[PDB]
C-alpha cells in the first residue's frame, strides 16, 4: 500500500464515516464552528516476541492522537509493554481543539522471515464496551468471551488476511477536547513545562482506605511495610489525588511515611509520588496526612491499571520488642481530568495475535480523520469556516446504525469481507 | 423564522434558540450603554466578551504614554443578573463602538479604529498593539481596520457551539456568618479548564546568607481567568544545610501586569535534612476580587536561616507540579471567543460611545420565581437548517463579525 | 479606507507591482523555488511633535517586517526618535525565508482635533539611491537635493491631499534572506535568545583607526577620556565588530580601557560595550587590545547612524602633574550581517512633514506582498508549491522600467495622480 | 541530451543548466553505489542531500536496541571531486532505494519504507521516526508510506533555486610545514549562515568549594554544519570573590547524540575583582574533524577557586553574546533541501541497496586544467521556459520528488 494523506480530498460524511481512508468531512449536528479538516495516518512494524503472542490494545474514538499500544505475551505468562502507538503528527503542537470523524485501522503479518518458508499466525479480536482495566480477563482464547453482540468479535482470522478495526461513533453533539499544549511559561528550571490539559468531563473514583482499620505489629529495624488497597483505575493523561487519612494512637515515638504507586498493564510500576516522611505520631489526637498528588501527562508513559498505597511505619527508639500500633479513618478522591468523555477510555478494541514466527512483523497501519482549531501561531496563517451543509446526512446515519444487524455492519472487520462490502458500497 | 432576525439584528429583540435543550424559560433582552472618556495620549483598548453568558460584556483599556496599559473599568450589563437569576444562556449580542462629537466642518476628528475577532482567549495573542491586532486572524471576514471613530464598528455574536447547558451565574446563596463581609455564592462550574505546571524537576538553588532571606521567582505562566479560581498541588523540598525556613507566595497578574491577588500560601516550614518536605498549595479564590482580567500567575519563594552569620551557605532542592483550575473556563464563550477594539489618538476632549444590546435565556431564583412563568421554547420546524445553511454560505453572503457601521445598515435594509 | 487582506486573491505581476494593495503575485524570474504568497498591511497614527515637523524614514524593498522609522523634531533643531513603523505579522515568528514583491505605503493627515477650523502642512518626498548615514542634507529644503530624477521626488504636496510611496525593483534574480528566525535552544538563563540571521551579501567597513599616533598629557586624577575616531555606518540588523590595536609605550605603569559606543540617527548613544578593562600596559614590548563584539538584532532598537572608540588611559601611582604617553597602530573592521543585499539597506524614501498643527495626527498605512517558507511547526500545515507560469511577464516589466520617464512612473507620487493613474490602467 | 530530459531522468546523461551563468566549464556525470548491512533491530535511517553541489551524497544511521541512533557512514559518489575539480554545479540527481533479495516463494520478506523531502535543515525536524517522517510536510508529492523494499523508492532532486553561481570545492591548496598531517585547503564561502545566541543576559552562578571544580553548561543550540565553521563573540565575567579561575569548552554534537568534537576555549583565566573579565572566543573547525554531520552545540564553563578551602563561597556574573558563522551554509543545496528514507524491520540477512546517479557542472584544478578543454555551454532556447511550464503545473502532471519505482517506471515509459 503506498499510503498518501487525502486532506484535501472533499468527500461526503457517509462516506468518511465507513470507509475513512478516503477523506474527511465533517460531522453533521447542531454544534456550529469554525475548524479545519485534518486526515492523519499511523504506520507500524511491530516486533514479534520469542513465544510468538502479543495483544494490541486500540483506542478508538481518542479525541487526539493516541492511538493504542502494543504488548508482547511473555514466556513465563505476563505481558510486557512494548510501546504506545501513536498519530504521524503532534497534535498537541499546533492544534488546540480536537473532534474526532471517523477512523480504520488494519493489521496484518503476511511477510515471512529470512530463514522461514511458511506462514503461520490467527487473530481474534473484540470490542469491548468499558475501559481497559475493567476487563476481566485478557488471554488469547478468553478475550471471545467479552461481550455479547455478534459483530462485535470475530475468530480465528488468519494472520495473512488480516483484521480491519473500524470506528463506529460512541456519541454526538459533542464539544471540542482541549489537547494538551504548551502555554507559554518562563521559569528558572531549563525543563519546565506547563500544559493545558483536557478537562471536560473528569473521571472521579472514591476509595474508603479504612474504616477504623487496626493495624499491630512489632518492632523492626528499618519499618514495617503494608499495603492499605490496591484498587484498579484507568489513565492515559494527566491525573490528581485528594483526600486525607485520619491517624490515632497509644505508643510514643511512631513516625509514618506513606507512597503512592501508579501500576500499568503489564504489572511494572510506572509512577512512585512520595506522600509523607518524618511524621511524628501524637497519642490522644486524631493527627492527620493530607493527600496532594498532581501527576502531569508527560509522567505517564505506559496505560494505568491500578493504584496502590503502601504504608511504612517505624518506632523511633523501642530497639528490641514491643508493639506498635495506631488506626486509620479517612477516604481519598482520584480525579481523571477528561476521563469521561466518551472515547477518551470508553470503547477499547483489543486485537491478540498467536502461533505467529519469532522476529516477524505486524504490520499496523490506519488513518485518523479529525477536525480541528488552531492554535494563535498558526490560525494567523490558516482559515478557519463553518462546515459544509448537508441535510438529510444524520439521519441516514442514525438509519444506517438502526437496522445494522440486517445490513451486516460490523465494528471488526475481515480484512477481505471489509474490501467487498466497500466496493459493493462504492 | 424570527430567530435569524434576532441572531443577525439583535436589537429587534430576543427568540428562544431552535435546538435540543427543551428547559422551562423566560426571554429577557439587557442593554448596555457607556460613555467612555479618553486618556491623555487618546489610545486604548476595549476588550469584549461576546460569547459570554453574563452580565459581564467587556472590559476597558487606557494606553499611557509609556508602552504599557492602565486598566479603567469593567464593561457590565444594565441590571445584575446573578442578583434575580439562577441560570443563564446566550442567544445573541450587538455591540456598537462610535464617536459622538460630530465636527463642524469637513474635515473629521482625529481617531481611527481597528478591531479583529480572535479565535482563542485574551493572554494568548502575541502582539496586542494597534498594527499588530490585524495578524490576529487569518479570515477576510473577521477583521476590519483603519475604520474612523465618526462611522463606528458594531460588534456581532456568532455561535460558537449550540446544544449548551445553562450555566449558573455566580448568585449569594442565603448564608450567615460572624463577619459582615461574607459573601457566599454558586459559581459557574460546568467545563472547567485545568492547566498543570510541572514547576521544578530537580531544581537545585544555592544563595549567600543575606539577612531578611533571598527572593526568586521559581516560575511564570499566562493564563486566563474571569471568575472562580483554584490551585492545588505540592512541592516537594530536600536540603542538607540546617536551620533553613521556607516562605512561598503566589501572585495574579493582570492584562496592565499590576498585581491583582497576593496570597502568602506556605509561611515558616522549616527544612529537616536527609528526608522529604512538603509545600502542599491550597487556595480557592472568589469571583468577588477579581477586580480585572488575569493573565498571569507567578510563584515566589523567600527562604531564609536562622542564626544569622554573613558567610553561611543556604541551599535547598526543589521538585513537585501543581495544577490551576479555571472553574467553568471551557465552556464556549466564557473565555474563548475575543473582539478586541482598539481606537488610536483621538482628538482630546472627544466622547467615546459603547452601546447594545443582549439577549438571554433566563431561570429565576426561587424568590422571583413566584411571580415569573416559565415555558418551553416555541416550536418551529426548519429554523436550525437554515441556520445551518446561512452560515455555511457566510463567505459568500458577507456575514461578518466586525465591520463598519454604515456597511451593516446598508446590510440591515437588504436583510429586511 | 477601510482595510482588509487579500491573500487569497491571485493577480498578475504588473497589476501587483504597479498596484500592491490590489493583492500579492510571484516573482517571474529564474529563482524557481516552492512558496507561499503572503500580503500584509500596516497602520500607523503618528503623533506629531510640539513644533509641528518631523520625518519619516522609510525602506522601500527590505526584505521583512521593518517598513521605516519615526523621527519628530524638537523645539532646538534636534530630533527624537519616535518609533519604528513596522509589518503588522511578525514574519519571523513563522517563516524563515523571504522574498519581497510589492509595496505601497501612504501618508496623509486629513484630520484635524476638536476646536480648529483650519488645516495646515506641506510635504516633501524624496527617493535617495544611497543609504541612511550617506544622507548629506536632512532639511526640509534640503531634500530636493538628493536625487536629479523627475520622478524620484516632489515637492510641496499638500498634507490633506497626501504622498504615495511605490518599491521600484532594485534587481532581479536574488535569493531569499533568512529572517531573523527564533531557533530550538534551552539553556541556564531564563531570558536567553538564539536566532538564525540575515546573512547573504554582507557588508563591510574597515577603519584604520591608528598609525603610530602619539599621545600625551598630564594626570589628572581617574584619568582622561579621549575619542579616537567616530565613522559614519549603516546598521539595522545585527553586526559584528573585530579587529585589534596594538600599544607601545615607555612610561611605567599605566592601565588602560576601551568602549565602543553606537549612535542613532538622533545623535543618542544607542549602544555601549567596553573592550578593554584594567589592561596594563608593559614598557619596551608591544602588547595589544583585541576587539570581540557580536551585537545581536534585538539590542537594536533604532537605526544606527555611526560608531565611536573612546579610550581612557590612567597611571596606577599617581604623582601630580607627571607626564604619562603612549602609541597606537591598529585597524577594525565591522561587518553588518548582509548588508549589502539590494533593498535592506540600498534605497531610503524620505517623506519630511512641516507645520502639522500640533496634537493632530499623520496617517502611514501600507500593503507589503511577499513570498516565504514556512518554519517547521507551519510546514506540517501549510502547502507551498511553485510559482504561476506567464510568459512575457519579465520583458512587459523591463519595457514599463525601460520607458518610465516617458510613461510617467514614479516612485514617489502625489497622492489623486497616483489614483488616476490608477483608474486608468484598469 | 536537452535539459528537460537530463532533469526528469538524471540516469539519461547530463545536460547544462539554461540560464543567464556563462562560462568555460565542463559537464559530467558521476554514479554512486552502496550495499548496506541492516542492523539487529532491523530498522534505520539514510538522509540525503538531495541538492549537495560537491561530492557528499548522504549518511546512513542505524536504530538500536534503545531509542538511540549511530553513525555508520557518510555516502559519496564515485571519486573524489575536490581532488581534481575547483568548482561546481548540480544539474540533476536521481536516487534509489530497495532490497536486492529477490524472494523465492510466493510471499515477500519483511520490511517497509517511509520516505519524505522536508524544506528545511536536518536539526530542524522535530520528530524524525519513522512514523513521524510523514507529518513533516503537507505536499502530497512529497512523501509515501508503507512502501515495500521488495518494490523500493526512488529520489528526484527538483529545484530550489537556479541563476546561481558555482561554489567551491574543498581543494587543497600547495603548502609546506614542519607537521606532516598539516591540511590546508579553500573551501565554500559564498552565502554564509550565521547564528547568534546572546548566552548568558546577566546570569549569575552561585556554588560551593569542590576539588576539580563545578562544571555548568551555559547553552546548548541546535546548529548545521557538514563543512568547516566558526566560533566568535566574548563574555563579560564580573564576579565579588577573589582566588577564583574559569575554563570552557564547546562541544559539537551529532544527529546521534555523541560528542564530534571538543575544543579548549580558555583555561586558567584568573577573575579579578570589580571590573570587566573578558574571556574571548577564537575557533575554526575545518571538514576534516567533522566525521558525521553536526547538530547541536554547548558551552561548559567549569569554576574554580585558587587556594580553596572546604566549605568556601565561589560565584560569578557573566553577559555576552556568541557568533556562529557556517561557511556555505545560506547556499541552495547545502543544507536547506533535506529528504530521508527511513526502512524498518527488515529481514535478516537482506540488503539495502542505495545506487544512483548525478550530474555536474565541473571546472578542473590547474593539474587537470592543462588537458582538458573547457568551453561554453550549447544554446537551446525555450529550454527554461519549458521548464517553468512543467513546473508550474507539477500537481495536475503529479511529478513527485518520492516515488514508488515501478510508478516512476511507468512516468519513464510514457515520458520517453
Amino acid at each position: 500500500t503506498n499510503l498518501q494523506d487525502q486532506t484535501q480530498q472533499i468527500v461526503p460524511f457517509i462516506r468518511s464515516l465507513l470507509m475513512p481512508t478516503t477523506g474527511p468531512a465533517s460531522i453533521p449536528d447542531d454544534t456550529l464552528e469554525k475548524h479545519t479538516l485534518r486526515s492523519e495516518t499511523s504506520t507500524y512494524n511491530l516486533t514479534v516476541g520469542d513465544t510468538g503472542s502479543g495483544l494490541i490494545v486500540f483506542f478508538p474514538g481518542f479525541p487526539g492522537s493516541i492511538v493504542g499500544a502494543h504488548y508482547t505475551l511473555q514466556g513465563n505468562g505476563n505481558y510486557k509493554f512494548d510501546q504506545m502507538l501513536l498519530t504521524a503528527q503532534n497534535l498537541p503542537a499546533s492544534y488546540n481543539y480536537c473532534r474526532l470523524v471517523s477512523r480504520s485501522l488494519t493489521v496484518r503479518s503476511s511477510t515471512l522471515p529470512g530463514g522461514v518458508y511458511a506462514l503461520n499466525g490467527t487473530i481474534n479480536a473484540v470490542t469491548f464496551q468499558g475501559s481497559l482495566s475493567e476487563l476481566t480477563d485478557v488471554s488469547y482464547n478468553g478475550l471471545m468471551s467479552a461481550t455479547a453482540n455478534i459483530n462485535d468479535k470475530i475468530g480465528n482470522v488468519l494472520v495473512g488476511e488480516g483484521v480491519t478495526v473500524l470506528s463506529l461513533p460512541t456519541s454526538y453533539d459533542l464539544g471540542y477536547v482541549r489537547l494538551g499544549d504548551p502555554i507559554p511559561a518562563i521559569g528558572l528550571d531549563p525543563k519546565m513545562v506547563a500544559t493545558c490539559d483536557s478537562s471536560d468531563r473528569p473521571r472521579v473514583y472514591t476509595i474508603t482506605a479504612a474504616d477504623d482499620y487496626q493495624f499491630s505489629s512489632q518492632y523492626q529495624p528499618g519499618g514495617v511495610t503494608i499495603t492499605l488497597f490496591s484498587a484498579n483505575i484507568d489513565a492515559i493523561t494527566s491525573l490528581s489525588v485528594g483526600g486525607e487519612l485520619v491517624f490515632r494512637t497509644s505508643v510514643h515515638g511512631l513516625v509514618l511515611g506513606a507512597t503512592i504507586y501508579l501500576i500499568g498493564f503489564d504489572g511494572t510500576t510506572v509512577i512512585t509520588r512520595a506522600v509523607a516522611a518524618n511524621n511524628g505520631l501524637t497519642t490522644g489526637t486524631d493527627n492527620l496526612m493530607p493527600f496532594n498528588l498532581v501527576i502531569p501527562t508527560n509522567e505517564i508513559t505506559q496505560p494505568i491499571t491500578s493504584i496502590k498505597l503502601e504504608i511504612v511505619t517505624s518506632k523511633s527508639g523501642g530497639q528490641a520488642g514491643d508493639q506498635m500500633s495506631w488506626s486509620a479513618r479517612g477516604s481519598l478522591a482520584v480525579t481523571i481530568h477528561g476521563g469521561n468523555y466518551p472515547g477518551a477510555l470508553r470503547p477499547v478494541t483489543l486485537v491478540a495475535y498467536e502461533r505467529v514466527a519469532t522476529g516477524s512483523v505486524v504490520t499496523v497501519a490506519g488513518v485518523s480523520n479529525f477536525e480541528l482549531i488552531p492554535n494563535p501561531e498558526l490560525a494567523k496563517n490558516l482559515v478557519t469556516e463553518y462546515g459544509r451543509f448537508d441535510p438529510g446526512a444524520m439521519n441516514y446515519t442514525k438509519l444506517i446504525l438502526s437496522e445494522r444487524d440486517r445490513l451486516g455492519i460490523k465494528t471488526v472487520w475481515p480484512t477481505r469481507e471489509y474490501t467487498d462490502f466497500r466496493e459493493y458500497f462504492m
